[PDB]
């Protein structure tokens, strides 16, 4: 596509999300940057209302598909790259077993140079003591990887995967992800065959750091389309 043209570099992120959970006002605010060169993105993320009222591992998946590394072989199944640089909403339902959901939307576009995930997210019916309002998830997160699937009807794509949450007791919190995509422009986009990502997240601190933050490494690699 077109919009490949964009990521041949090294692409400046902003990331902002205004969340409500369970009527707990809080935001967030994300910079740093990504290559889908190799698939790489690194951000800081702080949250600017004092102390995150969830736990940081999950908002991850909420916290750029474009920046995932495509093979040679498989760019003509890129979406995401395609809708740049007008860009695509990116919409999700995540269900924590056991316990409320998140609703997320998300814009993610070029503002000039730098590429931006503004989102809104709304959870409900979170329990009191539960493992997301009670911070009982461990700071970590497990490699994972995510179908995708074309959704020609809306000329976007579609995906469903689970999240495996490591609890502290050593149980698993699943957080099941319905996510949808639809391109923002109407220019021609890449409606992929099937194929998933494969996504590796390092969670980290910065040690001089007071706020509540997350500094966050991610791989995100495009598979399952032989040559």
């Amino acid at each position: 596509s077109k919009g490949e043209e964009l990521f041949t570099g090294v692409v400046p992120i902003l990331v902002e999300l205004d969340g409500d959970v369970n009527g707990h006002k809080f935001s967030v605010r994300g910079e740093g940057e990504g290559d889908a060169t190799n698939g790489k993105l690194t951000l800081k993320f702080i949250c600017t209302t004092g102390k995150l009222p969830v736990p940081w591992p999950t908002l991850v998946t909420t916290l750029v598909l474009c920046f995932a590394r495509y093979p040679d072989h498989m760019k003509q199944h890129d979406f995401f790259k395609s809708a740049m640089p007008e860009g695509y909403v990116q919409e999700r339902t995540i269900s924590f077993k056991d316990d409320g959901y998140y609703k997320t939307r998300a814009e993610v576009k070029f503002e000039g140079d730098t590429l931006v995930n503004r989102i809104e997210l709304k959870g409900i019916d979170f329990k009191e003591d539960g493992n997301i309002l009670g911070h009982k998830l461990e700071y970590n997160f497990n490699s994972h990887n995510a179908y995708i699937t074309a959704d020609k009807q809306k000329n976007g794509i579609k995906s469903n995967f689970k999240i495996r949450h490591n609890v502290e007791d050593g149980s698993v919190q699943l957080a099941d992800h319905y996510q949808q995509n639809t391109p923002i422009g109407d220019g021609p986009v890449l409606l992929p065959d099937n194929h998933y990502l494969s996504t590796q997240n390092k969670l980290s601190k910065d040690p001089n750091e007071k706020r509540d933050h997350m500094v966050l490494l991610e791989f995100v690699t495009a598979a399952g389309i032989t040559l």
